[PDB]
């Protein structure tokens, strides 16, 4: 064309103002991780369903006040109780245990010294109350966690282990969540060979592939491995298709500059009738990243063509492609965790704005991390790229950042 | 006993001293996300193994200097080209594809104008030079990236996404790493249900299960579920017994206190004849905490007894589970990753070290970002908690902490 070059904010923007959200499906709350719920979730029963003990020790009438007590049976947990507790009397529990009918307090066994056991050891007989129960003490009342008819869970919500088990708690084992994207992955090029290849003249191992899927899977999404390509339009135009039946996301990498064996943006306008959004982004790395969406039977199909460069791709993948994959898998806020931190290292500016994939490091008290460069010690080689710097353009008055300064930095790992 | 109060340092110090590295395993690479490498990784071939173009353009004589040229062919992606370049001379190359022999610069198609093609407009004939090329301006030497013999990845390498795409470069497929333990997890109590059952006099769901096998596959370890277990000596001791075969780490909850069914702690000492290192930790919440060792056949089986109490178990088992699970699978530094963060609400202090599940936030251009305690707006409930506030014991002078404070935040989500 050449496609005009488009703002990072405006492509950002662009790609989430395009990208649809996912249907709803019903799963099992055990493969609830990562998912987002898609209807608000009821309790249909009180928790604790019935005065359950706070403490191990003795349900009693809070009107007796202290002094020694016959025990007349025990509360044990998963039993209810038969008897009634009377005046002068008290009954042993178990914390979680249900409180008897006619004890209306608990009093825990340190606040207790046992009169008289059997001979055997195994059944207290009689006991000292020493303080004055507050009437409810140590009780949790029925539905004091949660009531009957209770929204417990928002859809909306993002659920991680804690929501799983809240769904366990309330008996909720079926739940309505949107779909995983399935995000297929190709590379392009003749110069191409598998990992798995001896090396031949003129050929390079295709890394991207395998780094752009992984990056996909570390997120929880499944994935489709569409193998290689060649630099023409009709192996590319079936391997787009094929990417289309099978899955939500295409993702290509080469083949999007103006060189003369370039033909990615070619066939996905002239041959595939796709709607390129952009087709070249004002970054550094990332120049001629392409976005494009088709719509088929009313299925919005979304495609991004990064560059071939493995840096950029990899780096362009975490720009543009995760959030993209957020949206679509439900989450309402998709954009990605930014953070402050301390540059380790002078760094030249660029007219374009420039990313990098970083280390963040917190030292012992200091309350900011320090971000350090990957590429250029022993220990920090043996730590995965959490980070990527995202440093501003130049402009005539800041030239370059310098150690110590604060930028900007996108979490991209387990820290 | 009852077990002696234990710090939590030394529980911690005594949880990862205690716990052993799991022995290496040889996997495909493409499995390696999360792995860490128990090999040295070299490079059998160069990077690029050919001299490479940096740019579309033109593989030119750099004594040549300026002017107009015949094109003499083509060196495309993929191809070792056969002709070499003469004095008057420049071949067409792209990105990526080799340097001709008798060419020593490339000049990029911007730095040049074309002057004759073909009549179809296939094939370029003539181009004006426009520029004075540094010999090996764009271009990669044979081994520039990375060089033959070159080690690419030290063992004790925590691989990532990149990493993965390295191997692939490399021609890697097959690498040794340590390997994940298997973790089996089980509940105890007789009071407690399946998830998928209606209620029962006297009864609950049982949660624990669900959200400790959620948060161990969080961090990507393989799990077995090993049921609701009765509060019973020998079902406990045929249970353990089953874990300790099945997996290299059984978690249990409830049954760590001093209630007369609590019976994890006899069980784990008298009958199944384990070395509990501590029993009790001096906390808010798990204080009875329990952490046992099993030696078997030269095979060191860890044991964590987590309190009933399900804050107490979810706490517990990301204060202690997760980084000796950490250590367990090679990781060199187990510890997680400590931040400072601002608290959004006053707390009072214990004297006990409190922890409490808590949800980061950055805001716009604020360095610092403020943890807010869960349980306590509408979009923050639709986060899950991807912190845990550390919070001291209370002193003389201390007894509570402000709005805005700077306190100690363990990340235990992705952000
Ligand atoms: N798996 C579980 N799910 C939900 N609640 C549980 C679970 N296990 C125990 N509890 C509850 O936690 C509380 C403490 O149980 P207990 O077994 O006495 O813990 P501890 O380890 O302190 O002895 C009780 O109210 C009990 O019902
Ligand atoms: N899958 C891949 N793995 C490793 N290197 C690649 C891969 N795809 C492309 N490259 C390399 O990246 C560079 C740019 O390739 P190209 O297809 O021209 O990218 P662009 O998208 O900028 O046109 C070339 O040197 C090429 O060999
Ligand atoms: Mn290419
Ligand atoms: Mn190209
Ligand atoms: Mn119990
Ligand atoms: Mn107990």
């Amino acid at each position: 064309s050449p496609f005009p070059l488009t703002s990072m904010d405006k492509a950002f923007i662009t790609v989430l103002e395009m990208t649809p959200v996912l249907g709803t499906e019903i799963i099992n709350y055990r493969d609830g991780m990562g998912r987002v719920l898609a209807q608000d979730v009821y309790a249909k029963d009180n928790l604790p369903p019935f005065p359950a003990s706070v403490k191990d020790g003795y349900a009693v009438r809070a009107a007796d006040g202290p002094g020694d007590r016959f025990i007349i049976g025990e509360s044990q947990a998963g039993e209810q109780p038969t008897q009634t507790v009377m005046p002068g009397q008290v009954m042993r529990v178990t914390t979680g245990a249900p409180i008897p009918c006619g004890a209306d307090a608990v009093v825990q066994v340190e606040d207790t010294e046992l009169i008289r056991e059997s001979d055997d050891g195994t059944e207290e007989l009689e006991v000292r109350i020493l303080v004055q129960a507050r009437p409810g003490q140590d009780i949790r009342p029925i539905g004091h966690d949660i009531k009957r008819g209770e929204c417990v869970l928002a859809k909306g919500t993002h659920m991680g282990p804690s929501e799983i088990g809240l769904l366990a708690t309330v008996g909720v084992t079926e739940v309505e969540v949107n779909k995983f994207p399935v995000v297929a992955v190709m590379s392009t090029g003749n110069e191409l060979l598998n990992p798995e290849d001896d090396l031949l003249p003129g050929k390079i191992r295709d890394s991207n592939r395998s780094t752009l899927l992984a990056t996909i899977q570390e997120h929880g999404y499944p994935t489709i491995n569409l193998g290689i390509v060649g630099d023409n339009p009709d192996d590319l135009l079936n391997a787009l298709n094929e990417g289309i039946s099978r899955a939500d996301v295409i993702i290509t990498s080469g083949g999007v500059s103006m060189g003369e064996k370039d033909y990615l943006k070619q066939v996905l306008d002239i041959d595939l009738h796709a709607q390129i959004h952009f087709g070249r982004v004002f970054m550094k790395p990332g120049l001629p990243t392409t976005f494009a969406t088709l719509d088929i039977d009313g299925v919005r199909k979304i495609i991004f063509a990064l560059p071939g460069n493995p840096v950029s791709a990899v780096v362009t993948c975490n720009l543009f492609v995760v959030p993209a994959l957020r949206k679509m898998q439900g989450i309402l806020d998709p954009r990605p965790t930014i953070i402050k931190a301390r540059l380790s290292c002078d760094v030249k500016l660029d007219p374009r704005p420039e990313y990098h994939r970083c280390i963040l490091t917190w030292h012992h008290q200091e309350p900011l991390p320090w971000a350090q460069s990957t590429g250029n010690s022993r220990l920090m080689s043996m730590r995965s790229a959490n980070g990527l710097l995202m440093l501003p353009p130049k402009t005539e008055q800041y030239v370059e950042l310098h150690k110590g300064e604060v930028v900007d930095v996108m979490v991209i790992g387990r820290l």
